[PDB]
């Protein structure tokens, strides 16, 4: 089977493109939108829409294989690749990559999408945006070929012999950490919230104050609302490193606050993300390390998930290797090739570190079907629902993904 | 090309079913729930998730056709089929449709929806939800058999010769009709806000005042947000049958009201939903057939849109007839088999009615897509950004698919 056209379009995504330095500046939010002058390159205004691109491999067949590449929502943000507008990028798909793609033989998955995640245009690399979408419809079009799910594919391919299941869905509030948690009950969401925690102050509370009654407010709030009596979700907090702040990064510290929120949790267990976010890499791969070890020494069963300071494939390696934490998130956009998606999944999964297929916002629906499949194929720990943060649009595209998915596997099971 | 498997998975929606029978008696609020006993048969909660059934059909040669059956928020409620729950009706598909479907060959698509359509079980026609997925998976089978789009088979089936072309697409704000606004403009929504102006006294004005500075507050904010100069949307506010209370179905009376906000809406173009609503079905036609002919013949180019009382595709005939307002509203869940909408739109088009292809916040990613397809094909005047209430998610789904079918039709052209 072979590739006979390549089309590309531009779109939408579930959210925006924020000019984060400018909004540090002093950016005015008014309404949905953000006042004043732009600071990053490419922008024309502080807050624009989120903006994909469709990227569609016609086969011989008359099937149509379909990606879509998208960045995060502070797309051209310090250490991300330039602001990923379609009109810019549409044309080095077009003459650059739509080019290697007419005529080739659709054979495995593995080395293609090597191939084009590796791909460099005037030696240097491709947007990571390109990247995600390529391989996204590659994969696609190696499941259509074969008649067979995206998630049988990458199983076939990555993680031979294994069982496609669901996996549990994770939702994100933002800053409405109380009515969006209504919606993820009544969702039936299997980790929640989020809750945004990301100013020490405000948010924790100094000493942690207000977290502890926001996770017993959780806690009542489920129980409150739950259609069915045996929905029991697991709590997963991101804390953007405050309790870090917090607690001067005293391990001891930190791990009997910690220890309280869990017993306030109770009955329900909890994951807190990024715990503490020091100075570079090594030190936060220590802390984590050295946090978990406390944990887990102390027998309190309470999880760190690891975020910043581990981006790239090898970041994951790293923090697996060291045990620094429990669960490490795999950034599916800023990774570019979804093969790399795969290869970061079976590597925590080798050597006993869970992990978190995640996201953006600011992806899309059929990126979130992609994404979903791979992280069902992998076995990860979770997968977060995405795009957007209307909070049902999201769960319902990769909920809905996932028992499809297991429906047709079912077929052949 | 034959049908050889037909699988159900019950799924999600972009929003809740609520019961609105128990809400009009005085359901209190409880953050995002509400509170009290629960009135109408099947609910067991006031406000429960939304459910949808994804029904795919496996053909002979592997590919998937994916239809997903769904219902309306108000779900049960008075005039509608039983709540739409896919524990109840999953069996049904399974046992009284699924073996009339397997082993079918796939020919045209609108003898095969037409069957589905008006198909009995046990005498009693079919829920119109089943018969929306069904009708949506049949579709997809055509379309996948013959290699094409699924605008392209409902043009052919439909609208034969005719060019298929992007089509305006509205976006619902529900009662954020300030932030959602914002939105709508950065998404460059063609059609906006809806607004929900469902109260006279807080919404509309005792004399229109409210709604009137409503509008004013609209243009001016898209005058202030656009990103580009020519972005000149359609305002489209749906107005409850508040202004025929405000005014006493006056005509006189509510072509003044409606022609002040013309002229406060310039330089944009209003269409105002539901500017009545009165006791019943004929009566609700002469009142929108005469404030239309006094409008026209003012010489007010301000356009009313059908809603309340026109159901039915014998209902939008009737509204057509009868020059019964300038659009009317296809409300696609509400009809069943996908095939009446085509009906529907291609009736409304060979009078000289606009053709308002609706939705609702409640169906799926996939219904849009659907739904979408349909719209275009029969060069509707608008279609609805859909599911969910966030926007962003909607706006996506419907313009990516329409882009992305208009790509591909291309290379047919
Ligand atoms: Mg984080
Ligand atoms: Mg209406």
């Amino acid at each position: 089977m072979k590739i006979v056209d390549v089309l590309c379009t531009p779109g939408l995504t579930g959210f925006y493109f924020d000019d984060q330095r400018a909004i540090k500046k002093g950016a005015g939010h008014d309404g949905f939108t953000y006042t004043g002058s732009t600071v990053t390159e490419g922008f024309t205004q502080v807050r624009q829409k989120g903006e994909s691109i469709s990227v569609l491999l016609v086969l011989e067949d008359g099937q149509v294989a379909h990606g879509d590449c998208a960045a995060v929502q502070y797309s051209g943000a310090g250490g991300r690749d330039p602001l990923f507008l379609a009109k810019d990028f549409i044309p080095v798909i077009e003459k650059e990559i739509a080019p290697k793609l007419i005529g080739r033989e659709i054979t495995n998955f593995k080395p293609m999408a090597e191939e084009f995640d590796k791909m460099t245009v005037n030696g240097n690399r491709l947007h990571t945006a390109i990247r995600y979408g390529i391989t996204q419809a590659i994969l696609d079009a190696v499941a259509k070929t074969r008649k067979v799910t995206m998630a049988e594919v990458i199983r076939d391919e990555y993680n031979p012999g294994a069982e496609i299941n669901a996996v549990p869905v994770f939702a994100q509030s933002g800053d409405d950490r109380y009515d969006n948690v209504d919606k993820m009950i009544i969702k039936e969401a299997d980790v929640l919230p989020h809750a945004l925690i990301n100013n020490v102050e405000e948010k924790l509370g100094l000493k942690g104050e207000k977290l502890l009654e926001y996770v017993k407010w959780l806690r009542d709030r489920i129980i409150k609302l739950r259609v069915r009596e045996d929905y029991a979700p697991i709590f997963h907090i991101d804390v953007y490193g405050t309790i870090g702040a917090a607690f001067d990064v005293d391990i001891k510290a930190m791990a009997d606050y910690i220890q309280t929120l869990a017993e306030a949790a109770k009955p329900f267990h909890l994951r807190i993300e990024g715990p503490m976010d020091v100075e570079d890499r090594q030190k936060q791969m220590e802390a984590m390390r050295d946090l978990r070890a406390e944990l887990d020494g102390r027998g309190v069963d309470a999880e760190l998930v690891a975020d910043e300071w581990c981006n790239t494939v090898e970041d994951v390696k790293f923090f697996t290797d060291n045990k620094a934490g429990h669960m490490v998130q795999i950034k599916t956009p800023d990774l570019g090739g979804v093969n790399n998606i795969a290869d970061a999944i079976m590597y925590c999964k080798a050597n006993g570190m869970g992990a978190y297929c995640g996201g953006t916002c600011n992806e899309t629906n059929r990126s979130a079907e992609v994404t979903t499949n791979i992280g069902m194929a992998c076995g990860a720990r979770q997968v977060l629902a995405k795009p957007g943060m209307g909070v049902d649009e999201g769960m319902m595209i990769v909920k809905n993904e996932m028992n499809r998915v297991l429906a047709l596997v079912g077929r052949r099971k």
